[PDB]
């Protein structure tokens, strides 16, 4: 399957690509404002995702920090980036069909629009801008508006034992983007595309 990356943003970003236990093509890569990488993405991959990281400095070798979305430091991702991370959810080729969402879980860094390219289901978006409106208990000092998991790591917000409901602090996310996932248990935003389809996920897609 094909992702078309695009960052729309005024600022440079380093798109991240991963499945938890392995990258997803080259796993990342700068993206200045303007610019599309366009990565393929195997079939059947479950539990993949992409992501946004923001201020990022990186060594010749690919060795570096990020503010937000940081994957142990690597340039090319090979496993999930460290909140607050705005995130494009999906599981492809699963008994016929393909399933997408964004999440709000671990947190929002950077507003973007998840779309299939082919025919046969909607996309989805979170585009508010909830970093200047985030409560002051989750902003994130290194940058973007950190999850209540994050911040308070108590059962309720990270819902530990499969059991907890809406929170002040995930209704401000749902709020914000209806149709991202706010909290563990939210009721689903996911959208069911046909098998094989081709993707963009944009970066600041009202800009």
């Amino acid at each position: 399957a094909t992702f078309e990356i695009v960052n729309r943003c005024s600022y440079t970003v380093w798109a991240a690509a991963s499945k938890g236990d392995a990258a997803l093509d080259a796993g990342g890569r700068q993206l200045n404002s303007g610019e599309s990488w366009t990565i393929n993405v195997e079939p059947g991959t479950n539990g993949g995702k992409i992501w946004a990281r923001t201020d990022c400095y990186f060594d010749d070798s690919g060795s570096g920090i990020c503010k937000t979305g940081d994957c142990g430091g690597l340039l090319r991702c090979k496993r999930f980036g460290r909140p607050p991370t705005t995130l494009a959810e999906f599981s492809l080729n699963q008994y016929g069909k393909d399933y997408i969402d964004i999440s709000n879980i671990k947190g929002f860094n950077v507003p973007m629009n998840f779309s299939p390219t082919t025919r046969g289901c909607r996309g989805v978006r979170c585009a508010a801008d909830i970093v200047g409106q985030c409560p002051a208990k989750l902003k994130a000092p290194g940058g973007g508006c950190n999850d209540a998991c994050t911040v308070f790591q108590t059962s309720e917000y990270c819902c530990t034992t499969g059991k907890c409901g809406p929170t002040e602090y995930s209704r401000f996310f749902k709020r914000l983007c209806p149709d991202a996932f706010s909290y563990v248990l939210d009721k689903p935003t996911t959208v069911t595309c046909p098998g094989s389809s081709n993707y963009r996920v944009t970066f600041c897609p009202t800009a």
